[PDB]
């Protein structure tokens, strides 16, 4: 008779009055993120490397250093690649993890492998130091409003290894984080004890960002159940726009389109999905026209963009959270 499941389909938004968000768009501070956030992201940082852990430590300590009692664990595991076994590691950072139901966000840390051409690295800018980053000024912003969280519903962060793969994407080479872990939140009951539900059971969305950072993105609509938090993001963006809060930005070139589109992008949603999660795959199409390049750096970002972006995305959760 599990009810608090079903507490997901349903679930309507916490909508925020005039003047709220004309704090939220004013809490959030990109440079700071950028120098703060980001730039200790902009390393080398495929598995078993040492950009992985530095990578996994930096991310920690900023969701250490908040306020919020965020508690952060950690899944290694060892998962045969083209080049062998090697040690992989999910971040998690989960508020409230008694908590029935968790809108969560996700966002791979590692990145791509790629040789040393022309002497250059791949450090995934957009690929996707720019999700992580953006998922730590979230925190910090929202740290004054989820202290407040000590409608069973709270927050929850995730951090992949091993989204891409380390020759040719495929089936049992890409994706090694996530979908170890599906598995595992499939296997782990939850709330602990509860002997028909499973931690995916209370996954109450799963916001996914990923290849963030250039200029005018393109997100599509891709699923039919979660439009209603698609349109959600769409609205939000409407008019913040007409308010005045946002930088460099045109109806016209707005970012979420209401246009479904020819398909599928498989990425660390997929484990979840392909296990009946709702997703919110946060994936522009096209691309950025850098996508795995040595040319996916820090310059070929644009400021004003994720600014823009990062402020959608935290005033999304507070009416979800109904913060
Ligand atoms: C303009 C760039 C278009 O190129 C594409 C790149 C990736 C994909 C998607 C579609 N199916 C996949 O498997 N893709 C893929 C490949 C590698 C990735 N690394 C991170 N995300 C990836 C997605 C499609 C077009
Ligand atoms: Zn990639």
């Amino acid at each position: 008779a599990s009810a608090w499941p079903e507490e997901k389909n349903y679930h309507q938004p916490a909508i925020l009055n005039s003047s709220a968000l004309r704090q939220i768009a004013e809490g959030t501070s990109i440079s700071e993120m950028w120098q703060n956030d980001l730039q200790p992201l902009l390393i080398e940082r495929y598995p078993g490397s040492p950009g992985s852990y530095a990578a996994r430590q930096h991310i920690m300590q900023r969701i250490q250093r908040l306020q919020a009692d965020w508690v952060l664990e950690i899944d290694t595991f060892l998962s045969q690649t083209p080049y062998g076994y090697r040690s992989f590691s999910n971040i998690i950072s989960t508020l409230n993890p008694t908590a029935k139901r968790h809108l969560v966000l996700a966002c791979h840390y590692d990145s791509k492998y790629f040789s040393h051409w022309n002497n250059r690295v791949f450090v995934g800018a957009t690929d996707s130091a720019v999700p992580c980053a953006m998922m730590l000024e979230l925190a910090r912003a929202l740290d004054k409003k989820l202290l407040s969280l000590k409608p069973d519903l709270s927050l929850q962060l995730i951090f992949f290894d091993g989204e891409e793969a380390f020759l040719h994407w495929s089936p049992q080479d890409s994706l090694y984080g996530s979908r170890h872990l599906a598995a595992k939140m499939a296997s782990t009951p939850h709330p602990p004890g509860a002997r028909g539900t499973s931690q995916l059971h209370g996954m109450d969305l799963l916001v996914l960002l990923d290849l963030i950072g250039a200029p005018n993105p393109t997100f599509p609509n891709f699923f039919p159940n979660s439009a209603r938090w698609f349109e959600r993001l769409q609205a939000i963006e409407h008019e913040l726009h007409e308010l005045g809060l946002l930088k460099d930005h045109s109806l016209e070139g707005r970012y979420f389109q209401n246009y479904s589109y020819g398909g599928v992008i498989q990425d660390d949603h997929i484990p979840f999905l392909r296990r009946g999660v709702p997703v919110l795959h946060l994936i522009p199409s096209p691309f950025p026209e850098v996508w795995h390049t040595m040319d996916d750096n820090e310059e070929n970002l644009d400021e004003s963009t994720i600014d823009n972006l990062n402020k959608i995305l935290q005033v999304f959760v507070l009416e979800y959270l109904h913060l």
